[PDB]
């Protein structure tokens, strides 16, 4: 006689922590900003950002991925 | 005579912490912000932020992502 | 004889936690915005923020996804 | 001319993870246990355990306590 | 004039990880266990405890405790 | 004219980790054991722990303690 016994235990632990995370920022200041412009000629696409004090966080990573595939085959 | 005992086991555990998590921000100061223009001229697309304090946060990713396939054949 | 005992069993945890968690903001302070503009000529689309203080978080992302596939046969 | 002003503030973050926290336990397994007791004499209080596997977690602690005091005295 | 301004900041963390965390027991026995006892005698408290395996956390501790006082006295 | 500004900051982060964290425990194995007692006498208490394999966590420690006085007095 035969017998299977097809058992794969997934037990794992997975964390991902991305970006900005516990930061302490203190005090922070920016400082005075002018800016002047005459007589300026543009032909395309304009994009600007003016400010003082950014403060930015891009997280497109950080992600996680899991693949797994399980075959049996008997005869 | 067969036996076949099919039993495959997820019991894991997946975390994602993504963008900006558990920061302190005390006391942040944005400047003056100053702008003059003036016989500009524009020919296309103008995108444009003007600000003195810009906190941001932008996440695409920090996605949790599972495939798994499962496959038992007999003769 | 035969036997096929076809179980298997996710008891799997999945988590995402995106864009801004936990954050302590105190006193944050946007300064003075001045936009003086004269004579400025556009010939497409202006896409435009004036401000003083912006907090801003944008979540594309931090979406949980299963794909799962399961297949017994026999014969 | 007086001015006072009082505003103490607590933004402070407490936390507590006390006890048997996130532990995997795989296939754990006791032995026989066999207790044989002839002619005994007890005069006092008997206090008795028997088993195989025993998973125990007593959490006495782990609590949390705040106290503040807080206090404006003029003339 | 006079002014007094009265503003202390607790924006602290405080945690605490008490007793058994993220540990990996994989497949732990306990062996065979025999007790045999004859003409004994007990004058007193008995305590007692057979088995065989024992897995066990006891946490009095981790507890966090915060005192804070605070006063202002003006003449 | 006079002016006070009583303005203490706590930014700090306590952290405490006691007693058994992230620990692998593969296989572990207690042996026989095999206890006869015979015509015992016993005048007091009696405390009594018979096992195989103990895994014993004690933590009566790891507690975190703030105590904080802040104080302002004027004439």
């Amino acid at each position: 006689s035969v017998q299977i016994v097809y058992k794969p235990v997934d037990l794992s632990k997975v964390t991902s922590k991305c970006g900005s995370l516990g930061n302490i920022h203190h005090k922070p200041g920016g400082g005075q900003v002018e800016v002047k412009s005459e007589k300026l000629d543009f032909k395309d696409r304009v994009q600007s950002k003016i400010g003082s004090l950014d403060n930015i966080t891009h997280v497109p990573g950080g992600g996680n991925k899991k693949i797994e595939t399980h075959k049996l085959t008997f005869r």
